[PDB]
């Protein structure tokens, strides 16, 4: 791995990253081929390259590009790489949008705020702990009949929007044991929530719409921020009436009702809701294209387990004895991250390594990571671009390494020290108490695809029932 300049080049100054960005926007093959492009180009799974959103929302759009299973890492060595207002990328929503604070996820952990805020979460986690189950399954009970119902009415049964609500449900019972559905917010919240996280993404958004559209007025200027108060209020009114028990552990810890009621909104609606308004879907639909041969061996390992092991119910002791269930989950967060893009700011200089090369970073570099591409690493994963269910079974294990959803290798934690995940245990559980509850009431079902912002529009054709 001789050491190599990094090949690559940002062009001029203000012309080139507008270009480049419509590229990665509207050029065939989406930012995929806005990545593999280069690569083939430059021979090379490490290159500079210009980031959306360019010209005015970003005063740098300047980064070096990880694509393979050797270099990423960087993007977890706290030591090594500044984690500063770049949940986002490179540039950073207003702080008018989230109560005039910088929230956790933007804050490197050199600040005193990241711990105690993290901390702060670790207690909402782990003060619900014994909800989540119980709710999970009344929550998804209630989804699954109401999609029966639609279905024998209509032949067909779209999952996303109910599947939100549902996310949305769930997470009011488990987190504050509370159902915002009984609440002003009715069944609304997926759709506050989206039009709110608009606002603040909508710079790097593709929508799907015209360039002539899309550039203009998301593109080139931030929303005005007033034009979403009126939606952000709604949603702060219900989580600072239910989540105090969490509000009064902040003061313990040092932080302000107010300042808690954000920090708890945001990991509630963008980190929670946002990843699991993805990662469901896709693992339905993962699911789904596996065949019915997966679904019987699915239902019947889980259905034994439960009954084995849990004494007619699902318990810790028993997901424990579902090693294919645990696969499975693990499988659906390695070949389609829900969250795509890293960023880390080089705090000094320092070498990494790709396959076949070094390169020296210098301080102060935005390094990124598309993850999608990392975690496929055919030098890591055989046959990287295929589901396999059973990947990480037994000798599988050996691999949980790679797995990096959580911007950290899944056989890691998240600690005030890093910047993993703070509820990376909790969306593995709940994850795998979708599968469960889902294989409980169902020997099989198919599904067809649609298209979306999301991904995948994962829409239900069949339910065969256990019986
Ligand atoms: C499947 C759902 C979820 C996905 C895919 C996901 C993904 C991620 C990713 C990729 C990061 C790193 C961002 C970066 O710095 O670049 C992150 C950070 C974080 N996530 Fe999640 N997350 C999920 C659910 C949750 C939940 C339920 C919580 C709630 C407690 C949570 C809390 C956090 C926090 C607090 C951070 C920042 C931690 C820090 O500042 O060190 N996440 N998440």
């Amino acid at each position: 791995k001789p050491l190599r300049e990094i090949p690559g080049s940002y062009g001029i100054p203000f012309f080139q990253p507008i270009k480049d960005r419509l590229e990665y926007f509207y050029g065939t093959g989406g930012r995929d081929e806005y990545f593999r492009s280069r690569m083939q180009k430059y021979q090379s799974t490490v290159f500079r390259a210009n980031m959306p959103p360019g010209p005015f929302v970003s005063s740098n759009p300047k980064v070096i590009v990880l694509l393979d299973a050797k270099s990423f890492p960087i993007l977890f060595d706290v030591s090594k790489v500044e984690k500063k207002d770049l949940f986002t990328g490179t540039y950073m929503p207003s702080t008018k949008l989230t109560g005039g604070y910088r929230v956790l996820s933007y804050l490197d952990p050199s600040e005193p705020r990241h711990a105690q805020l993290k901390n702060l979460l670790f207690f909402m986690l782990k003060n619900s702990s014994n909800r989540v189950i119980p709710q999970f399954e009344t929550t998804y009970t209630e989804l699954f009949e109401g999609l029966e119902a639609e279905l024998a009415k209509n032949g067909k049964a779209a999952f996303n929007d109910v599947g939100e609500q549902a996310a949305f449900r769930f997470l009011g019972r488990a987190y504050f044991n509370s159902n915002p559905e009984e609440t002003k917010l009715g069944t609304s919240a997926p759709t506050l929530i989206s039009s709110w996280v608009l606002f603040n993404l909508a710079p790097t958004l593709d929508l799907g719409l015209p360039w002539f559209l899309q550039e203009p007025l998301l593109h080139t200027f931030r929303l005005p921020a007033f034009l979403i108060k009126s939606t952000y209020n709604k949603l702060y009114d219900y989580f600072q009436s239910v989540a105090t028990p969490v509000m009064e552990q902040a003061e313990k810890l040092g932080v302000p009702k107010d300042e808690a009621v954000h920090n708890i909104l945001f990991a509630v609606c963008f980190n929670t809701f946002g990843g699991v308004k993805i990662l469901f879907p896709n693992t339905l639909k993962w699911i789904g294209l596996a065949g019915e041969n997966l679904h019987t061996q699915l239902a019947e390992e889980i259905r034994g387990a439960i009954k084995s092991y849990g004494d007619g119910n699902v318990t810790l002791e028993a997901i424990e004895q579902m090693p294919l269930t645990k696969s499975v989950v693990y499988e659906s967060l390695r070949i389609e991250p829900p969250v795509p893009p890293q960023y880390g700011k080089a705090k000094s200089n320092f070498t990494i390594e790709s396959h076949d090369a070094t390169f020296e970073v210098k301080k102060g570099e935005m390094l990124f990571g598309y993850q999608p591409f990392a975690t496929k690493d055919p030098k890591v994963f055989d046959r990287p671009e295929e589901y396999v269910p059973d990947r990480f079974v037994g000798d599988g294990e050996a691999l949980l390494k790679y797995v990096w959803w959580s911007n950290g290798p899944e056989t890691e934690s998240p600690t005030v020290e890093n910047k993993q995940c703070a509820g990376k245990d909790f969306v593995v559980l709940i994850t795998r108490l979708f599968v469960i509850e889902l294989f409980r009431r169902y020997d099989s079902f198919e599904i067809e695809l649609g298209e979306s912002p999301l991904g995948a529009a994962v829409t239900l054709t069949f339910l065969k029932r256990a019986s």
